[PDB]
C-alpha cells in the first residue's frame, strides 16, 4: 500500500487539517520531499500540544492529507 518511488528532489505538499478541542480549525501546508514534509507536519502538531493537548491523526488522500485533532 501507499506505493512510493522516492526521489531526493521530489516536491510535494502535505496538507494538515487541524481541529481543536473547542471546535476551532486551521490548515497548514508543508512542502518538500514526501518524507520531510510529513515529518514537518507532525513536528508542527507537536509544537501545538502544550497549549492544545495530545493529538490524534487520521491519514487521508493517500498520505497527502493529515487530519489531526487535539484533545484539549
Ligand atoms: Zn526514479
Ligand atoms: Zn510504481
Ligand atoms: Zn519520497
Ligand atoms: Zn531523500
Ligand atoms: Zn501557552
Amino acid at each position: 500500500m501507499h506505493h512510493h518511488h522516492h526521489h531526493a528532489m521530489e516536491e510535494v505538499t502535505i496538507k494538515a487539517n487541524l481541529i481543536f478541542a473547542n471546535g476551532s480549525t486551521q490548515t497548514a501546508e508543508f512542502k518538500g520531499t514526501f518524507e520531510k514534509a510529513t515529518s514537518e507536519a507532525y513536528a508542527y502538531a507537536d509544537t501545538l500540544k502544550k497549549d492544545n493537548g495530545e493529538w490524534t491523526v487520521d491519514v487521508a488522500d493517500g498520505g497527502y492529507t493529515l487530519n489531526i485533532k487535539f484533545a484539549g
